[PDB]
């Protein structure tokens, strides 16, 4: 049931995790809404098998035509549509996976050092190596390149998704039906068989609507991703550390005091 | 079995969690009651395939017509009805997700500071920075804007749901049946085929009743949500903190003593 | 298998938890016995499709008539019977959920204070604020209103269930069969189709027996619920706290000694 | 597979837990052996649909007759047989559930006090309130009434099971077949339909054997339950506490020494 | 897949646990190999329904004949064969369950006392109540009676299994086919129906081979069980305690030293 | 999906655990690749039922012939092939199970003693009973007999597997088809039935390839097993302890120092 | 649903773990995308059974031809394609498994020693055996041989995959159809049967696209694997330890300080 999907979701900067969780989670959700669960009914294609065709002859036409999709461009998309959404899902996850593997371990070690030293600064203020170290990160653009690349690849893939979905949704209405033919090889010569079988890719009607839903959300997601490039308003690694430091304020025992002190004073 | 649904539910202010758990949990429940489990029987559409149609020709009509729904407005709704309830479920969860990600971390850090300092006030009373800090939150409307927006979006979405469900329920009875036709493309010319196939969206009868159930609960849920706007009776951030402080009284070791002392004295 | 149901059950005052666990658990069990597992066999309706009808034409009649139930009152009940039992299950759980969310947190904080102070009284007896506090709860009717309302709503819903089940069981035997017709819209004019199809709601025979089982248990459950209103024999909040204190005697380290001392002395 | 059943079992006095685990576990096992797993094959009824009947007309007869069971006493039993075994299973569990909820909490608190004081007696013997308390339980028949009632209800239900199973097994062989008729309402007049359909409740052959198995085990279980009434050989509450004390000897650190000392001396 | 069976096994004296794990685990395995997984194909019986019989008439014959097995002895066995192996599995587990419930708690308490005192003897040897206690167990035959009975019942049941399996395997080849007839009651008179239907209990071919496998393993298991009776070579309870003490040498911290000391010295 | 198989594996000396994990894991994998998952399609046998045979008559032939396999040697193998691979899997696991139960507990107790004493030797070297004990194990061949037997039985079973698989693979291509006949008993006389039905054991084509895969891996596994017999190059128990000591060097805190000291010095 | 696949992945040097997780995870993913989930529809082959063939005769052709694939090279591949991808998956995992079992335990013990001694060097620097030991690893090529072999086998298998996939993808389009014949043995002579049946390996169209996807990723993966051979830019074991030391910098408490000190200074 759909609840077994929704509860699988209802029950690394925060906005970028949200962007990724949307960017990846939605198409995986939509695929699970599209090809799976009972709205899809029993089959993906069916065709006017003649009344003379046996139950398996008719099933042979339907299954042959499901291959014959690849032998026209919208039909090719309409068949592979779940995998194409999955491909976008994977391609949107990879920036976060690359971030996790290539950038997050350095940032983790740096932030943990920074936070502990800043708590020492507060302890000593009650009672500058870290500042010089931070002022050295001020003279660096290594980790921000990784971050920008992750945001930029996400932005590019989202645009490719929006382009693909806009094209797909616009073309879908014209082309959920096609004129298959089983007449090939030897049995091309079979006079008992119609020259072409009309077939409907029954799932295309679902994919059309859900492509629009995916397009709308990604069209909403583009400006949120674009906003990530406004880094100094949110271009040196220190600015990225500062943003992650502002994120990790939850851990700054000192800041929980010092911000209250500042806010009153 | 339905118990596998009900036990999935039977076994952030409290009222707002209740509102959200109702607002989101019910449609997910109703979808799982509607399209899933054996009350739905074997298929979503079926049609008068002529007695001359083969078992798969008849299945082709049923499956073609399940696409032909989209080629009339009630039929379009009747097909997508599970996803539309799911859409409302997601749109009702998002206020709480936004609250969790955008408001709850600030509030958590603030409340934990406030509660500890108030326990210190009690300890010192046995044996004003926090008050000045609270009196500073008295001069703020930042977090209450987030809260009001969450309540307001929930209210708006619930009204959109109530409007949609009222419309759907009112129209449903007229329009669970429709006159499909497979006659398209080449086989539009097939003289052996009826010009139109009468079809019934068999699930619509379930969706009709369950839309009314969802409407009634949301009609009950509207005033509970509206009551959330009566904040000073329950418009400055301090009032929101006060309400969350009154919520977190479970944690106020001092209050468990001080309220007994007050209540006796 | 039924063991996967029974073991899901075989493997907040106690009597009220028992009442709730019965009141909610039984219909969820009965639904899982009724519509689910192999006693239900393959389908919920079937009808005399003419011998001229195709396998899918016959399936179309059965599935159409499963919708046509709603187009007569017993048939409407007979279709929705699982959801109506589920509705009673939810409506019987809500008193306990309301109790858990609206009454139990106050009572928890109160009882934990009371129990600790009473252990101090025993410790001091070895070696009156709590009594004055309890004598203040003696002058209150706030929490007992919540309790009475929970018991009263449970009682009301159980009576509504007993009324519904008595009516349903009494009517069921007359009305598991009905005279469907697919003749509607265009194909109302189809001369090849019988004017009406006789159909049997095959599951009704199970629902009849299980409604009686549910009725009998709830008829047994009514006096147990009624007994809950005899509060001073078991009308001020202190009496409710006293009953919950008598419940929580398991926690009263002092009472485990003091009752032995009293019982000997 | 049957191993998924058997391993669910293969992988409160002990004898009474054994009795209950048998009394409840066996019918739940037998039901899972009876109506479930592949020995049951595909269907519960089938009937001589005429060769003129369609595949769904024939399925309509089978499913109609599965309802027509209730419209003769052995047929009524033969249909509901799984639920009747389940009913016995629940009715045999309830004594233990009642024991767990109504008697075990008092007994737990009493035994834990008794055992600790008896360890103190041993500690003081190395280096009488509990005896006077026990001699007070010697003047009581409260908890033994609960115990006797649990044993007596179990005994009664087991006898009712043995009576039912003996009757069912004895009658089963005569009555796994019956002469259904679909001829009712309008289509009572259908000349194309046989006046009666012969049907076999195919599962009855399994239920017959398994009823005998259940009967034999319960016939073995009766004397074990009867033995529970020989309390003073195993009628005052102290005797019940003594038996539970003899059970809990596993916890008596002193007895592990004192019994060795006694056994040598 | 078979791996989901094998990994359920691949991934109380040791030899007796091995014997029990074989004696019980193998038939449960074989049943899961026999009636379950795809080697069994789609059905347990099928019969020469005449070409005039409908698909459900033919299914009615097959399912009727699956009941008619019980209306000839090999057929009766061939149907119930899974439950008969399961019956042996349960009857082989019961000795170990009886051992666990009736003998192991005494033995556990005794061994734990014995082992601790023997470690004290070693500690005092570095720096006789237990010996007198053991020499008292030397004058006892209580627990060894329980053990012998467990081994003897296991031996008896294994022989009954070997007898049954030898008989079944020897007879199986003759009698996987039988001449059913549906001609009973009213439709005994149906001239359109053959006087008898030839049927094959298709699974019998699997049960034949697997009965031989079970027989061979149990024939191997008999002497291992018989070896258990050679107790003084492995008739007073001390000898049983000695064997369990030799088993629990893993726990004897002293023996890990003392045996090295002995082995060198 | 195959990933649910592969991840079940992708996600006691080491080489012997590897050998066992291969020897047992591969056939269990191959069976799960062979008879299970969608490559196997819908059925194991099918046959030329005449066009006059009903759908169930044709299913009766297929299912009868699945039994008639046993009424020719390659057909007998081709049917039981999954169980024969499983039999090899179990027979290859038993050496490791026997090792775990019969040899590993002694070895565990010995190694743990040895390792602790060798750490004491290092501690005393910083600041010979174990050597004399080891020099006593030098005069023993008890545990190495168990080890050799485990390796030898594994080697024997692997050769029996390689022989069986080589034979099976070589014969498979000739004999995936056979000439069944249902003509037996009464209906041997049925003139409407062909004297023989040609059948194909459709799965044999998969078993052929996978038998070669199993053969190749086991042919690779033979020399690895043979290498295990080169014990003194890797015949007294000390040599086995030495090999297990070299294995457990991971635990030798001293060796982690002493080997560095040795390697530098 | 595809989300149940993707979330199984979305939710030993790092680059080599990434390479392995890609190299192994992708084909397992693609197989689960290819042969499994609803895009594959109901069957792998179907064929032009004549209209005279029964539903099971037609199923017999389809299933016979699924065997007849092996009685032409592309057809043989097209059938076994899932197992061939799985074979590559296993063959790509084995380098990492061999690394885990044969190289990682030595490296683990070495690194843990090295890291602790380097922390001692820092502690002593606040307040050369390890250097001499490392300079001894400088004179070794044992572990780097294992590493190079793991990288080289991975590279070889990836090239074999790329070769296979390039060939398969290039040939696939020509050869998803083939001219089966059931005419063999006795029924070779059946005049009612066509001399050849045209069949389509319906899944080949999916395998074609997914082979290209696998090829593209592995073509991307080749240079990443090739880069692993540039060891001294990333040929003595010390260089491998240095790379693993640079990996384990996350553990070097000293380096977290010393690198900050170095970076500032």
């Amino acid at each position: 049931a759909i609840a077994h999907l929704a509860t699988e979701y209802v029950f690394e900067l925060a906005v970028d995790k949200m962007v990724t969780c949307i960017a990846v989670g939605l198409p995986l959700l939509l695929i699970s809404l599209a090809f799976a669960q009972e709205i899809s009914i029993g089959t993906q294609i069916s065709c006017f098998s003649p009344s003379s065709f046996s139950w398996r002859q008719a099933a042979f036409v339907d299954s042959y035509c499901w291959a014959a999709v690849q032998q026209n461009l919208p039909l090719w998309l309409h068949k592979f549509f779940p995998y194409i959404l999955l491909l976008f899902a994977i391609l949107l996850y990879l920036p976060a996976l690359f971030w996790r593997f290539s950038a997050a371990p350095h940032l983790c070690s740096d932030l943990k050092f920074i936070m502990e030293e800043l708590d020492k600064v507060y302890n000593r203020a009650i009672k500058p190596i870290v500042e010089q170290y931070l002022k050295t990160k001020k003279n660096s653009s290594h980790l921000i390149m990784k971050y920008i690349s992750c945001r930029l690849v996400t932005f590019v893939v989202i645009l490719l998704a929006c382009i693909y979905l806009s094209y797909y949704f616009s073309l879908s209405s014209l082309s959920d039906e096609f004129l298959c033919s089983i007449k090939s090889g030897v049995l091309k010569n079979d006079s008992t068989i119609p020259d072409r079988f009309q077939c409907k890719l029954i799932a295309v009607g679902i994919f059309q609507l859900l492509s629009l839903i995916n397009l709308i959300v990604y069209a909403l997601l583009i400006p949120v991703v674009v906003y990530t490039f406004f880094i100094p308003f949110r271009y040196n690694d220190l600015s990225l550390y500062n943003l992650f430091l502002e994120e990790n304020i939850s851990e700054l025992k000192s800041y929980k005091c010092l911000k209250v002190l500042e806010n009153i004073k």
